[PDB]
RNA sequence: UGCAUGU
C-alpha cells in the first residue's frame, strides 16, 4: 500500500459569529483535533458568516460535525454541513 | 457585516 485509506477533506461551517477567524476554527475544531487546513470565506466587514475546514472522513469526524453543528459560541449556533467541492 | 457551499 502507498495511500492513506482514511484521509480528511473539507467541511462547510456556517452561521458563525462575525468575530471568528481561521485560527479560531482550527482551535475550536481543535478540541477534536483532525484539522489539516482552514478556510474562512471573509469580507472587508468580517467573516462573511461561514468558513470551510479540512476535517471530514472518519466516524469520529462525523461525530465531531454532529457535535459542533448546534454548538453555541458567542451566543450563536454554528451549522457544520458536509460539502460540495465546489461546483454543484 | 446575518452575505449562505469556499478566499
Amino acid at each position: 500500500n502507498t495511500e492513506n485509506k482514511s484521509q480528511p477533506k473539507r467541511l462547510h461551517v456556517s452561521n458563525i459569529p462575525f468575530r471568528f477567524r481561521d485560527p479560531d476554527l482550527r482551535q475550536m475544531f481543535g478540541q477534536f483535533g483532525k484539522i489539516l487546513d482552514v478556510e474562512i470565506i471573509f469580507n472587508e466587514r468580517g467573516s462573511k458568516g461561514f468558513g470551510f475546514v479540512t476535517f471530514e472522513n472518519s466516524a469520529d469526524a462525523d461525530r465531531a460535525r454532529e457535535k459542533l453543528h448546534g454548538t453555541v459560541v458567542e451566543g450563536r449556533k454554528i451549522e457544520v454541513n458536509n460539502a460540495t467541492a465546489r461546483v454543484m
